[PDB]
């Protein structure tokens, strides 16, 4: 905390466009106003496994959409878009949820 450099206003919370059983299609968008330098980046967090501890990075580029991988078939999880600038980061954005589809696979085996 404390004065120091400035970054990216708080952006608008991550859609979800399509959300699959082991993949999520986020979409997010710029803040209104940008401060400077064309093309920001936005680190999508999510918190579902810790207890309690905090959220962790999972994408980290200069897109306005991403496709989470890694997932649970029929699950719940928590994701919330980070505006940072190469100078530094700012607050993160509303937490949104989402769910996945459902799968079932093999199970037995």
């Amino acid at each position: 905390g404390s004065s120091g450099s400035s970054g990216p206003s708080m952006p608008a919370s991550p859609v979800l466009t399509k959300a699959g059983i082991t993949w999520l299609s986020l979409q997010w968008s710029k803040p209104s106003g940008t401060p400077s330098d064309e093309g920001i980046s936005y680190i999508l967090e999510m918190e579902e496994e810790t207890s309690g501890y905090g959220f962790k990075p999972k994408y980290d580029g200069e897109d306005l959409a991403y496709t989470v991988k890694n997932l649970r078939r029929s699950t719940k999880y928590k994701f919330k878009v980070i505006a940072y600038n190469s100078e530094g980061k700012s607050n993160p954005s509303e937490v949104v949820e989402f769910t996945t589809c459902p799968d079932s696979g093999p199970s037995s085996g």
